[PDB]
């Protein structure tokens, strides 16, 4: 039934975002964080399970966060000292459980964009 | 000497997002986020003063959230019970205290992209 899934475009490069950390949280009520996966982007840019299958679908409110600036500075960019993009939280709400919910990220050192895709 | 601003543009009807609520944070060390501002955006989509002021910047990790879902619902959006997009974090460092940093923000209620402007 319901899917969650995410695919990381590098436009900076042209290429997937590959070898990029992924972290999946699930906002709580109380507005707390709940850590449910830490995962890894594959050479597609794609993570090699879902994000959240089958009963891990609940509807509510979730956060992904990437790891941008530690996969750009691997990749030869020179950041700040503080970097413009270093941690990007993506939130979202989940309405069906039963739903594919797509969500691509493009991203560059200094700007990104997220959609529902599909 | 330096700044931080905003401009919010709604792509779902090609114009400015006038009357959404917007907060500022900074990242303290720990992680949490002090608020510092609430605001609200003006018929141009930008705000009446800037977010920070040459005597307020400090360099560090700043987010400011949208009110994306209130700002759609009043302009009539259909959403569901759930919305996919409802409050949108920006995370972002600030480097040089006496930088000039613009945070566009391009929003529908299904996508949105954000960059470092000049
Ligand atoms: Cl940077
Ligand atoms: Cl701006
Ligand atoms: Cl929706």
């Amino acid at each position: 039934m319901g899917k969650l899934s995410t695919h990381v475009l590098d436009t900076a490069h042209g290429t997937p975002a590959a070898a990029m950390r992924v972290e999946l949280y699930r906002i709580a009520a109380s507005g707390t964080p709940e850590l449910l996966k830490r995962v890894v982007t594959n050479l597609d840019g794609r993570t090699d399970a879902p994000l959240l299958s089958g009963d891990e679908m609940r509807t509510g409110i979730y956060e992904l966060q990437f790891h941008v600036a530690e996969y750009f500075e691997g990749r030869g960019a020179e950041l700040a000292h503080e970097p413009f993009l270093d941690l990007i939280p993506i939130r979202f709400g989940i309405a069906d459980e039963d739903g594919n919910y797509h969500v691509p990220l493009l991203v560059s050192p200094w700007s990104y964009s997220t959609y529902r895709g599909s």
